[PDB]
């Protein structure tokens, strides 16, 4: 299945203007960007379609939340058609709308290896099909005004190519309602679909899932699905506090914990049982007097339990010790949420020694893929990017994909 969509590479665009959805949701400070790597990651599809004798490549992106009105001087797409001439080493055309008759008439024909890029669409709530009014209100879009946003976008190009997995996963008009023949996928797109492919329909064995992060309830169908799917599966992070408060009566003091999470833990060991998946859990803990960078810091295990008033933000070393008995077993790794609170250095140890094991795997042949969101931060950080076999572009598409879900983006790409 997410095997059969087109990609980009089966697609003839020769001759043709390509209309391509991208991640240009890059960070900003006061209209400056703070990191293009969303922008570099969209330069091999678009290289692509130019050396394949495409007459135009039309981009379209959004920027930030501006909810359905026109925002230009906080959430403008300006500053990254500047940042993508650089990059890309050809001239951009900007366009300050992205849809009505000055935008079709600019793409209906142009020379020859034109570059476009057309302003945020979420000025316009057709886009999302929501958005909020000047006073804060909830707005909805009008189905006649939908379909004519829909229409004009489909008017920009003679084939449609996704490379935006990161919105794929909400049916924006920009994901499923642009009407060409051909919708493909492009290479960032490609290799999501690949990546996930193994996660979900056809994985090497034994086959390890790390779950992390800080709540269980929003992660119950993520870990049920991949109890479907793995051999074995690591439990850390936040998350870990509620099975062990569960499942060992242990005192967590001020450690996170899930009180909807807490019925459903041994539900989740049961299932476990029942599929023959090995579940790790952590031994061991940094602790710290309160939820602060430079807190205070301590050590417990299960078994000594944690200080009333102190929290456990990070494993400890017997803990890392187990986690890299299980990434030595695996063949294949799917990772989503840190271990421990990576963002500050004294919380971090635990995730980075795991990624340091999952690094080592991927060298000897682990097939490693990591979620988008804060796992793939954490590569990014401390430059393991190209170490890891995938790190996904798509925090919550990722996540859906990994519940089981029919993505609304995906499934509009066309078959074969
Ligand atoms: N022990 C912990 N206590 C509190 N927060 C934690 C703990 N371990 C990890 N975290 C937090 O988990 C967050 C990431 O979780 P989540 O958003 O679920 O990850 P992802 O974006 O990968 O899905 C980070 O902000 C991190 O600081
Ligand atoms: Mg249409
Ligand atoms: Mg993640």
């Amino acid at each position: 299945s997410l095997s059969n969509k087109l990609t980009l590479d089966k697609l003839d665009v020769k001759g043709k203007r390509v209309v391509m959805r991208v991640d240009f949701n890059v960070p900003m400070k006061n209209n400056q960007i703070t990191n293009n790597q969303r922008i570099k990651a969209a330069v091999p599809s678009i290289k692509f379609c130019l050396d394949n004798g495409a007459k135009s490549v039309v981009l379209m992106s959004h920027l930030g939340r501006p909810d359905g009105v026109p925002m230009p001087d906080k959430y403008s797409l300006e500053p990254v058609a500047v940042e993508l001439k650089s990059l890309l080493g050809k001239d951009v055309l900007f366009l300050k709308d992205c849809v009505g008759p000055e935008v079709e008439k600019a793409c209906a024909n142009p020379a020859a290896g034109s570059v476009i890029l057309l302003e945020n669409l979420r000025f316009h709530v057709e886009e999302e099909g929501k958005g909020k009014d000047a006073s804060g209100n909830k707005v909805k879009a009008e189905p006649a005004k939908i379909e004519a946003f829909r229409a004009s976008l489909s008017k920009l190009g003679d084939v449609y190519v996704n490379d935006a997995f990161d919105t794929a996963h909400r049916a924006h008009s920009s994901m499923v309602g642009v009407n060409l023949p051909q919708k493909a996928g492009g290479f960032l797109m490609k290799k999501e679909l690949n990546y996930f492919a193994k996660a979900l329909e056809s994985p090497e064995r034994p086959f390890l899932a790390i779950l992390g992060g800080a709540k269980v309830a929003d992660k119950i169908q993520l870990i049920n699905n991949m109890l479907d799917k793995v051999n074995e599966m690591i439990i850390g992070g936040g998350m870990a506090f509620t099975f062990l408060k569960v499942l060992n009566n242990m005192e967590i003091g001020t450690s996170l914990f899930d009180e909807e999470g807490a019925k459903i833990v041994k539900d989740l060991m049961s299932k476990a049982e029942k599929n023959g998946v090995k579940i790790t859990l952590p031994v061991d803990f940094v602790t710290a007097d309160k939820f602060d960078e430079n807190a205070k810091t301590g050590q417990a295990t299960v078994a000594s339990g944690i200080p009333a008033g102190w929290m456990g933000l990070d494993c400890g070393p017997e803990s890392s010790k187990k986690y890299a008995e299980a990434v030595t077993r695996a063949k294949q790794i799917v990772w989503n949420g840190p271990v421990g609170v990576f963002e500050w250095e004294a919380f971090a140890r635990g995730t980075k020694a795991l990624m340091d094991e999952v690094v080592k795997a991927t060298s000897r042949g682990c097939i490693t893929i990591i979620g988008g969101g804060d796992t793939a931060t954490c590569c990014a950080k401390w430059n393991t990017e190209d170490k890891v076999s995938h790190v996904s572009t798509g925090g919550g598409a990722s996540l859906e994909l990994l519940e089981g879900k029919v993505l609304p983006g995906v499934d509009a790409l066309s078959n074969i």
